[PDB]
């Protein structure tokens, strides 16, 4: 029987704190302890932690880790990662180290497209709303929103275009004012959504101005929302590593054919089973999350673009494929992702500071190929490891039997062989003079 | 690299003390400015072993990102009164929890029904000879010896009431020539499962492998044939799922707009409809959901690349992305509810060491991973609520 607490977010954090524990944890002064061993000794540090959110009483710790030596478009950088899953740093610095003498990671940006929409409906004939969109309302939501673009186009982004969309088939009445937007630096949401709140406005405004509209076409105007879209196709960049086949040379001795086959095929299973990409994408966001949150960026946004994108022909399907044509293999990733390296609030937090520091002040699409490369390299470490613990234990056992096939074992003997051969490894000697004890007492 | 040469690659780099990483990482990146070595430094925790102790969960760690901790408090869940911990560093997700909490204090609350916890891994395989034959081989002889010879593996698993719950054969060779696929489905109560489902696919792929090996029925040809490629769990388990619900009647939906309440009804159901129909938006709106989700996943020491990947998978799975919430208005009633599959841990996870992890249990009442799933469920639903009350009433 807790009681509710009244005006919660207007109390100091102590008196939070204080009722927090009185209610569900008995009073213990221990958990009261452990909140405040995170809190930051310097008062304005601790006090700028507790204005990205609300409510916040404590710090939730996430290990800050740097994983060196990645050969990004010819220049070496350290990359930040902020991830409490372990191995995943440890996995992201041996890829790096991989591809430091063969090649390192090459990336392309592709385009830095981002979406939003006025959803709303309308009753009238869809040409009509065509035809006026197309020859007086088109031009008038860019005027309308000169103001609120000034800065973003003084800056070399702004609104890219704007399209009336009939969405009638998918839902009666249904269209949107679907526009494209350059954001430069910044992740864009603010200038978004601002943008798109007065197209709402202009589109009400011009419609009931609009002579070719009857009354009753012009009351069935109603805007829905206006709101960002965090699918961006076409907000992405490719990371890709390359070399000849000879050269994937692995101190395991695998032969660098055989790895570049059996690493092409884990990639084509999570390209045919959905059950495989989700985990083999997850892996991939294992890297991009981790850079994701050390730069102060949204990681539902990038989550929710990744995984949207890896959906859109039909199929749920894998980000990451790869070639091994002509003696050279090739592994790549078209990660679509909208990030910001200002304007954000996170900014003002001093480990993102340290971060967008660390990797050289990028640019929001460098930052975009920093990012696709730590996923890039993060899928590459998983696969690696999951095809080469399959050739270091096979290897001992396809010998066993063959050289039992080869002297035409029983089925009884080669059980016998199993039994024997288990904390024993296989020598060619051995297995032979063992079969001699047996067959001849 | 303006005004220096060329950076040049660490050897031995995780060899190197904490102090010396961080030396290195400052000469050579940072201009060797002490300004940047002290804000790594400002983080770390006064006491020596706790900070230790929070550099052995990752790898290669220098300092502690900190993520805002917050509560938003009187979530009325199944008829329990709680404070949910929110690990999150966007601005007004914690304020919607509590505001979207605060409205269905009074509306009957938030009701979870949790529905299966079917996890899933798989021994990824291949094989050259006729599948009617490696078909036969698993129906008759080689199931029970997978389940057998996983026997010492599952005890501990067993005696907790969970276990391997069954084992497949899957013929992929129309996706991919000669391809097979060992799929096992998994319960295993209280822990997320990785450790416990991967050491089962691992001796699955030595069973199989040593079962055909020695059986009559097949070629040594056939035998050679056959190749494990990787044994891994999945991520995506859309039978491991709880649904959280709200519902009242339409004329208790009570808005300080004062939008009328049928208006509300109906215009929040047009915003889930449009989730539902148009990608771009369902996308979005997802996050939104997610936004909840992920910051008790956090604050439990779960992983939300796993939820993510999960929900995401799980949104796509009827053959177009669409909304994980849906809505009714019918007969006077209004119903808002999300499916939502997840699979987390409660116990033996690394990070329920973390004691911010076990404060967040403690705080919620010491929860079993099916009431954690509820919880979570319950913070993606009014996240979104949240999300849509405010788009259709600005």
């Amino acid at each position: 029987k807790h009681q509710p607490i009244e005006g919660f977010s207007k109390l100091s954090k102590q008196k939070k704190i204080d009722w927090l524990v009185s209610t569900y944890l008995e009073g213990n002064q221990q958990y009261t302890d452990i909140l405040q061993q995170y809190w930051n000794d310097n008062a304005d540090l601790q006090k700028l932690h507790e204005e990205f959110s609300e409510n916040t009483i404590s710090n939730f710790y996430m290990p800050y880790g740097i994983a060196p030596n990645f050969l990004i478009d010819g220049e070496l950088k350290a990359i930040p990662m902020a991830v409490e899953e372990s191995s995943v740093v440890a996995a992201a610095s041996k890829s790096a180290k991989f591809w430091l003498d063969k090649g390192g990671f090459r990336t392309t940006v592709i385009n830095e497209k981002k979406l939003g929409h006025t959803h709303f409906t309308f009753n009238g004939e869809s040409v009509k709303l065509q035809s006026f969109f197309n020859h007086i309302l088109k031009q008038r939501l860019f005027d309308d929103t000169e103001d609120i673009t000034k800065n973003m186009r003084s800056r070399g982004g702004g609104i890219l275009d704007i399209e009336l969309v009939d969405k009638t088939a998918q839902m009666q009445d249904y269209y949107q004012i679907k526009a494209s937007f350059n954001t430069k630096d910044s992740m864009g949401a603010n200038f978004i959504n601002s943008c798109l709140e007065q197209f709402g406005k202009t589109l009400k405004k011009e419609v009931e101005l609009s002579d070719k509209f009857t009354q009753e076409e012009k009351d069935s105007l109603r805007v829905i929302m206006n709101i960002l879209s965090n699918f961006t196709p076409d907000c992405i960049v490719r990371a890709e590593v390359s070399c000849k086949i000879e050269d994937l040379i692995d101190d395991s001795g695998i032969a660098p054919e055989e790895f570049a086959w059996k690493f092409k095929q884990a990639v084509n299973i999570a390209e045919i089973e959905p059950y495989r990409a989700t985990t083999h994408n997850k892996g991939i966001m294992n890297g991009v999350d981790a850079v994701v949150i050390a730069t102060g960026n949204d990681f539902r946004a990038t989550e929710a673009c990744a995984h949207t994108y890896a959906s859109k022909d039909g199929r749920y399907t894998s980000l990451t494929h790869c070639s091994t044509d002509n003696g050279i293999f090739r592994f790549w990733l078209d990660l679509p992702i909208s990030v910001g390296v200002v304007g954000g609030l996170t900014n003002l937090h001093p480990l993102v500071k340290f971060s967008l520091a660390l990797l050289g002040k990028p640019s929001a699409t460098e930052l975009m190929s920093i990012i696709a490369v730590s996923g890039l390299a993060q899928n590459f470490a998983a696969l690696r490891s999951l095809v080469t613990t399959g050739i270091q234990k096979g290897h001992m056992k396809m010998h066993l039997f063959n050289i039992l096939n080869q002297f035409g074992a029983t089925e009884a003997e080669k059980q016998h062989f199993v039994n024997y051969f288990k904390d024993k490894t296989v020598s060619h000697h051995e297995v032979i003079a063992e079969l001699e004890k047996l067959r001849n007492k």
